[PDB]
C-alpha cells in the first residue's frame, strides 16, 4: 500500500508541534544511550568487585561502590525525567496532530462534492476516521519515540563496544552465523512438518464437516457408526502426524536453546583466555558482552514498533490524500455575486448531466424548461429518471457538465454557492431529524430567525397540532432518537423547516410517499396552503398533487416533452391515461479428561520442574564464573574457566534433551486428549437430537470450527498449562531459596522490591479505566454526528449548515482532548517509574551487598548470585491462552454432555419381525423449536395403513416441513413413540431425502452406505442398482461401482444423483417407502425417469407419495392436507384433485 515518508506525515505540526517533537527527539536519543553507559558501569562495578575480592584472595570497596552507587543513582534520575519527558512531548505532539488532523479532516469532508460523497459515502469515511486517527495517532506518538531509543541504544552499544573490546566484539558478532543456521534449520524442519501436519488434520475435518453437513440423510441412514470408524482411524493418522509436528518444533526450539547457550559458552571461554594475557580486564569483557547482547535485543524488540510506523504512514497517507482534494465546488469560499434581489425564476439550456462515478449512463440529454417565478409546474417520471437528477442540480450537487443556466441573467456556477442554497429550499422525502430538541430541529434551516419566528413557524406546518399539547410546549429536552414520531409528524416538522423563511423557491423531492392516509391528506393540505407566495416545484406521484397544479412538467425518461395545461398532458398518453397506476469448568475437572493419559504427564511434569531447575544452575554458574577471575594462579584459572565454560555447555545440552522429551511427552498426551475429545464430541453429536442442529448457533461452520479449534485449544489447559505452571513454580522457588540461603537480607530486600515494579500499575489502571470508558464512548459519540453527517450529506449541504455540524464536532471533541493529555501524562509517570525502577534497585541493591559483604555475611560472589537468581527468574517467569483454553474446555463438555434431549442413538426398545404397515400417531403434542411460534404440531392423529399411497399438500409453507419430519423419528404405528426400536424404524423405511448427497468416497461405498449393520456383497450392490436402473449410466465409468470417480461431482447428473440415492435407500429392500419432494429441481425428462425407476421399485412394495407434482401423484389412491399438524381436507385423488384444479 502507499505510504508516504517522515517530511509528509508531519506536515500538520505547527510550530508549537515542532518545538516539543524536537526536544521528545533529543530527550529519548539521551535515554537510549543511559542504558549502554549503565553496561559500562556495571563492568566498572564487576571490576571493583573482582579486585576486592582478590585482595582478600581493601575499604576501597566501600568508596568504589559508593561512587558507582552516585553515578546509579543519577542514570535513574536522568532516566526518569527523560523518558517521562520524551513520552510527555511525543504523546502532546500527537495530540495537537490528531486534534488538527480531526478538524481538518471533518471541514474538508464538508466541503468535498456531493460528486465525490457518492463515491465513498458514509462506509469508507467513518472508518476512516476511527481506524486511521487511531493508527495516525499512534505513530507520531510514544511509538516513534520507542524507534528513536532503539536507534540510539544500538548505535551506542555498538560504538561503546567496539572501543573497548574490538576483538571479543568481533567474536560475539562473528558467532552470530551460529544462530543464523539455527534457525535456518528451524526454519526448514518447521516448514515441512506444518504443511505435513495441515495435511493429516484436513484429512480429518473434510470428513468432519462432510458428515456434519448432511447430517440429517448421515443419521437418517443406519450409518451413524460408520462414520465413527471413519473418523477414528483418520484421527489416528492426523494424532501420528500431529506429535511428529510437535516433537520437531519442539526440538528445533531446543537446538535454538542449545546454540544460545554455546555462543555464551565460546564467548566466556574467549573471554578468559583474553583476560589470562591481561588484554581485557574481567569488568571490559563483562561491559563488551553485556553492551551487544543489549543492542541486539533492543533492536529485535523494537521490531515491531517498525509495523505500527509502516501502519500509521499508510492510514496518513490515505488520510491525507483525503485532506488535499479540492472539491470542484467551494461551499465555503465567498468567491461570487449575491443580486440583492432575485426575481426567482429558473432555467435551463440543454444541461448534460453524467453522475461522476459511472458516467456512462446519460439521462439528462436536452433538458430544457423553464419556469417564471409565481408559477407551479407539476412533474413526472416512471423510474425517477430525469426529476431527482434536476432537483439535486438545481442545488448545485452536481457540476453542469454540458449547458446554460440564465436564472435572471444570472448563471448558477457564477454566484455564491451558499446564497444560491439558501435562496431555496427543499427537503428530502425522510429528512431523519438530528439529534436534537425539535425546537433545535425546527431552528436548523435559516439561523436569520433564531427563536421569534422559529416558535411561529409551526403555525404555517400543521404540526402545532400537537406541539401545544405536546409534552412541552415546543420541546425543550425532547432528544429523538429515543423518542419516536410518526411519518406524517417528521414529514411536518420537515415543512416547518423548509418554510423558515425560505427566501423565493421551494421544492420537495418525492416528499409525499411513505405516508399513512391521513398523514398524506395532511401534507398535501400543507404543501398547497405553503404554495402560495412562492414559486413552487415538487416531485411527487401523488394524485392530489398531480390534479391541483398550474403548469406541467414531463420527462418520463429525461425528456422534456410538455411545458403546458394538465389537459395536454392527458393527451400526451402520460400516466394520466394509465391512471390505473456455562459454569466456567474448574481445574480439576479438565483434567479429568487426561486421568487416563496420566503415565505421560507425569514424566513431562517432571522433565518440566527440571528444566525450570536449570535456570537457577545457569544462574550460579554465572555466579562461580565472575567470581573465578579472581585466582592467582593463572593454571587454576584456565582449568575452572574450561571447566566452567564446559558446563555452560552441559547445561545447554540438559535443556535440549530435557525440551526434546518434554515436547515428546506433553504432544502426545495432547494429541491422546485431542483425540478423545473430538470422539467424544462427534458422538454427542450424532447421538443428540435434529432440532437442536439447525440452531443457528449450532451451524456446521460453527461445529467445525468448534471441532478444528477448541478441540486442539483444550489442551492449553491439561498438560501445557501444568507444565509452565510447574516450570515457572520451580524456577522461582529454587532461586527464592538459592537466594535465601545465600542470604536472606539481600533475599528480602530484592523481594521487597519486586512489589513496587507492578503494584505501582494500580494507579495507572485507576486513571485508565477512565480512559478506556471516554475512548469507547467518545468514539462512539462524536463518530456517531460525523455518521449523521455524512450519511445525510444531502440534507446537511441542502440546509447549509455545514459549518453548525462542524463546531457540534468540534464541542464533542474537546472531553477527548483533556482526557488524551491526561492519559499521556499519567502514561508517562507509569512508564518513567518503571524505567528508573531497575537503575534504583540496582544501585539499593549493591549497595547493601557491599555492607553485607565488609560484614561478612555474604561472600564476594554471594551478591552476584543473589541478584542474578532473582533478575533472571523475572525474566523467565516474564518470557513464560490459558482462559481461551478454559473456555474451549467448558464449551466442549457442555456438548459432548449436553443432555439426551432427542436420544436417537438410544439402541433400546423391542422390534417384531413384522411391521404391520400403520402410520397412525397418537397422543403427540410438540412443536419444533425452529417454529415454536407458529402452530406446527398438536394431537396428530394422520391414518395410513399397509398398502396404501396417500398423497398430501401443504398449502401454508410446504407442510411436508411437518409429517415426514415427524414420521421419520427426527421428533405411533401402534405403539409408544419412545418405546419402539428406534433402530428398528430407522432400518425399515424407504425414506428419500429431498437433496441427493453423496459422500467423498467409491460409488460401491455409497450404494453400500444404505446398511450398516451388515457389510456388502457386489453382487446385491449390482441387483440394487440395476433395480435402481441407475447401472445404465454407470455402465460407462472408469471402473464402475467401484469408482473412486476422482472428478468428485463433476461427472454426474441430476437424475443420476436421484438414481444412486434411491439404490442407497433400496439397499435395505424395505417394504414402506417415503418420500420428501426430493423428485423435483430437474429437468421434466429426469423427472419422468426418477418416477418410472420409483414406479419399477414400488413393484408389490408399500410407498406413501409425498411429492409436489401431479406427474408423481398420478399413481397415488388418497390425497391429503395438514394444518398445525392435524388431519384435514383428507379424500380420494380425484376429489382432492378436483379440489386442486391448478
Ligand atoms: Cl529460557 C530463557 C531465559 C532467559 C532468556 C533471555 C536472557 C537473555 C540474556 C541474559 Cl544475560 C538473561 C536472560 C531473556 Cl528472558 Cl532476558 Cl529475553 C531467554 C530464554
Amino acid at each position: 500500500l502507499p505510504m508516504v515518508g517522515p517530511l509528509a506525515l508531519f506536515r500538520f505540526a505547527d510550530g508549537k508541534d515542532i518545538v516539543l517533537i524536537f526536544m521528545g527527539t533529543v530527550m529519548s536519543v539521551a535515554h537510549g544511550a543511559v542504558l549502554p553507559l549503565m553496561c559500562i558501569v556495571f563492568g566498572d562495578m564487576t571490576d571493583s568487585f573482582i579486585k576486592d575480592s582478590m585482595t582478600s584472595h581493601q575499604s576501597t570497596l566501600q568508596e568504589d561502590m559508593q561512587s558507582f552507587a552516585i553515578y546509579y543513582s543519577i542514570m535513574g534520575f536522568v532516566v526518569l525525567v527523560a523518558a517521562y519527558m520524551q513520552v510527555s512531548f511525543w504523546a502532546l505532539a500527537a495530540g495537537r496532530q490528531v486534534r488538527r488532523i480531526r478538524k481538518l479532516f471533518f471541514h474538508r469532508i464538508m466541503q468535498q462534492d456531493i460528486g465525490w460523497f457518492d463515491v465513498n459515502e458514509t462506509g469508507e469515511l467513518n472508518t476512516r476516521l476511527t481506524d486511521d486517527v487511531y493508527k495516525i495517532q499512534e505513530g507520531i506518538g510514544d511509538k516513534v519515540g520507542m524507534l528513536i531509543q532503539a536507534f540510539s541504544t544500538f548505535i551506542t552499544s555498538f560504538i561503546i563496544g567496539f572501543v573497548k573490546g574490538w576483538k571479543l566484539t568481533l567474536v560475539i558478532l562473528a558467532v552470530s552465523p551460529a544462530l543464523g543456521i539455527s534457525a535456518a534449520i528451524f526454519g526448514k524442519v518447521l516448514t515441512n512438518f506444518t504443511a505435513k501436519e495441515q495435511t493429516a488434520y484436513a484429512k480429518a475435518g473434510a470428513v468432519a464437516e462432510e458428515v456434519l453437513s448432511a447430517i440429517r440423510t448421515v443419521f437418517a441412514f443406519s450409518g451413524q457408526d460408520r462414520e465413527i470408524k471413519r473418523y477414528h482411524k483418520n484421527l489416528e493418522d492426523a494424532k501420528n502426524m500431529g506429535i511428529k509436528k510437535a516433537i520437531s518444533a519442539n526440538i528445533a526450539m531446543g537446538f535454538t536453546f542449545l546454540m544460545i547457550y554455546l555462543s555464551y559458552a565460546l564467548a566466556f571461554w574467549y573471554g578468559s583466555i583474553l583476560i589470562m594475557s591481561k588484554e581485557y580486564t574481567i569488568g571490559t569483557v563483562l561491559t563488551v558482552f553485556f553492551v551487544v547482547l543489549i543492542g541486539a535485543f533492543t533492536m529485535g524488540q523494537t521490531s515491531p514498533n517498525i509495523q505500527s510506523f509502516a501502519s500509521a504512514r499508510g492510514a496518513a497517507h490515505k488520510v491525507y490524500s483525503i485532506i488535499d482534494n479540492q472539491p470542484c465546488i467551494d461551499s465555503y469560499s465567498d468567491a461570487g455575486f449575491k443580486p440583492d434581489s432575485i426575481k426567482g425564476n429558473i432555467e435551463f439550456r440543454n444541461i448534460h448531466f453524467n453522475y461522476p462515478s459511472r458516467p456512462d449512463v446519460k439521462i439528462l440529454n436536452n433538458m430544457s424548461l423553464s419556469v417564471k417565478s409565481g408559477q407551479t409546474i407539476a412533474l413526472v417520471g416512471s423510474s425517477g429518471c430525469g426529476k431527482s437528477t434536476t432537483i439535486q442540480l438545481l442545488q448545485r450537487f452536481y457540476d453542469p457538465q454540458e449547458g446554460s443556466v440564465s436564472i435572471d441573467t444570472h448563471d448558477i456556477r457564477s454566484l455564491n454557492v451558499r446564497y444560491l442554497r439558501e435562496m431555496i429550499g427543499v427537503v428530502s422525502q425522510e429528512p431523519i431529524l438530528f439529534a436534537t430538541t425539535i425546537a433545535e430541529n425546527i431552528k436548523y434551516g435559516r439561523p436569520d430567525v433564531t427563536q421569534q419566528e422559529i416558535e411561529q413557524a409551526a403555525k404555517e406546518a400543521n404540526a402545532y397540532d400537537f406541539i401545544m399539547n405536546l409534552p412541552d410546549k415546543f420541546e425543550t429536552l425532547v432528544g429523538d432518537r429515543g423518542t419516536q414520531m410518526s411519518g406524517g409528524q417528521k414529514q411536518r416538522i420537515a415543512i416547518a423547516r423548509a418554510l423558515v423563511r425560505n427566501p423565493k423557491i421551494l421544492l420537495l423531492d418525492e416528499a409525499t410517499s411513505a405516508l399513512d392516509a391521513e398523514s398524506e391528506t395532511i401534507v398535501q393540505a400543507a404543501l398547497d396552503k405553503v404554495r402560495l407566495g412562492r414559486t413552487t416545484i415538487v416531485v411527487a406521484h401523488r394524485l392530489s398533487t398531480i390534479r391541483n397544479a398550474d403548469v406541467i412538467a414531463g420527462f418520463h425518461k429525461g425528456d422534456v416533452i410538455e411545458l403546458g395545461t394538465h389537459s395536454q398532458l392527458m393527451e400526451k398518453q402520460g400516466v394520466y391515461y394509465t391512471l390505473v397506476t456455562v459454569p466456567p469448568v474448574s481445574f480439576l475437572k479438565v483434567m479429568r479428561l487426561n486421568l487416563s493419559e496420566w503415565p505421560y504427564m507425569a514424566l513431562g511434569t517432571f522433565c518440566a520442574i527440571i528444566n525450570g531447575m536449570m535456570q537457577p544452575l545457569f544462574a550460579v554458574i554465572f555466579s562461580k564464573i565472575i567470581a573465578v577471575f579472581a585466582e592467582p594462579n593463572q593454571e587454576i584459572v584456565r582449568q575452572k574457566s574450561e571447566f566452567f565454560s564446559l558446563m555452560f555447555a552441559a547445561i545447554g545440552g540438559v535443556t535440549f534433551v530435557t525440551m526434546f522429551l518434554q515436547g515428546f511427552c506433553f504432544g502426545k498426551s495432547g494429541e491422546l486428549l485431542t483425540l478423545k475429545l473430538r470422539l467424544g464430541a462427534f458422538k454427542s453429536m450424532m447421538r443428540q437430537d435434529l432440532g437442536w442442529f439447525d440452531n443457528p448457533k449450532n451451524s456446521v461452520g460453527a461445529l467445525t470450527t468448534r471441532l478444528a479449534t477448541d478441540a486442539a485449544q483444550v489442551q492449553g489447559a491439561t498438560g501445557v498449562r501444568m507444565a509452565t505452571l510447574a516450570q515457572n513454580i520451580a524456577n522461582l522457588g529454587t532461586s527464592i531459596i538459592i537466594s535465601f540461603v545465600y542470604g536472606w537480607e539481600l533475599t528480602l530486600l530484592i523481594l521487597s522490591v519486586v512489589p513496587i515494579m507492578a503494584v505501582a500499575g494500580s494507579v495507572q489502571m485507576q486513571l485508565l479505566a477512565g480512559h478506556a470508558a471516554e475512548d469507547k464512548k467518545e468514539l462512539e459519540k462524536a463518530g456517531k454526528i460525523a455518521t449523521e453527517a455524512i450519511e445525510n450529506i444531502r440534507t446537511v449541504a441542502s440546509l447549509t449548515r455545514e459549518p453548525k455540524f462542524e463546531s457540534l464536532y468540534q464541542e464533542n471533541l474537546h472531553v477527548p482532548y483533556k482526557n488524551s493529555q491526561k492519559k499521556a501524562h499519567v502514561y508517562g509517570f507509569t512508564f518513567s517509574f518503571s524505567q528508573a525502577m531497575i537503575y534504583f534497585a540496582y544501585a539499593g541493591c549493591f549497595r547493601f551487598g557491599a555492607w553485607l559483604i565488609k560484614e561478612g555475611r555474604m561472600d564476594a560472589e554471594g551478591v552476584y548470585l543473589v541478584i542474578s537468581a532473582v533478575l533472571f527468574g523475572a525474566m523467565a517467569v516474564g518470557e513464560a491462552n490459558y482462559a481461551k483454553a478454559k473456555m474451549s474446555a467448558s464449551h466442549l463438555m457442555m456438548l459432548m454432555n449436553r443432555e439426551p434431549a432427542i436420544d436417537n442413538l438410544s439402541e433400546e426398545g423391542q422390534s417384531p419381525d413384522k411391521f404391520d404397515g400403520n402410520v397412525r400417531f397418537e397422543g403427540v403434542k410438540f412443536n419444533y423449536p425452529s417454529r415454536p411460534e407458529v402452530p406446527i404440531l398438536r394431537g396428530l392423529n394422520l391414518k395410513v395403513s399397509k398398502g396404501e399411497t396417500l398423497a398430501l399438500v401443504g398449502s401454508s409453507g410446504c407442510g411436508k416441513s411437518t409429517t415426514i419430519q415427524l414420521l421419520e423419528r427426527f421428533y405411533l404405528d401402534g405403539i409408544s413413540a419412545k418405546q419402539l426400536n428406534i433402530h428398528w424404524l430407522r432400518s425399515q423405511i424407504g425414506i428419500v431425502s429431498q437433496e441427493p448427497v453423496l459422500f467423498d468416497c467409491t460409488l460401491a461405498e455409497n450404494i453400500a452406505y444404505g446398511d450398516n449393520s451388515r457389510t456388502v456383497t457386489l453382487e446385491e450392490i449390482q441387483a440394487a442398482a440395476k433395480a435402481a436402473n441407475i447401472h445404465s449410466f454407470i455402465e460407462n465409468l472408469p471402473q464402475g461401482y467401484d469408482t473412486q470417480a476422482g472428478d468428485k461431482g463433476t461427472q454426474l447428473s441430476g437424475g443420476q444423483k436421484q438414481r444412486i440415492a434411491i439404490a442407497r435407500a433400496i439397499l435395505r429392500n424395505p417394504k414402506l417407502l417415503l418420500l420428501d419432494e426430493a423428485t423435483s429441481a430437474l429437468d421434466t425428462e429426469s423427472e419422468k425417469v426418477v418416477q418410472e425407476a420409483l414406479d419399477q421399485a414400488s413393484r408389490g412394495r408399500t410407498c406413501i407419495v409425498v411429492a409436489h407434482r401431479l406427474s408423481t401423484i398420478q399413481n397415488a389412491d388418497r390425497i391429503a392436507v395438514f394444518q398445525a399438524g392435524v388431519v384435514v381436507e383428507q379424500g380420494t385423488h380425484q376429489q382432492l384433485l378436483a379440489k386442486k384444479g391448478i
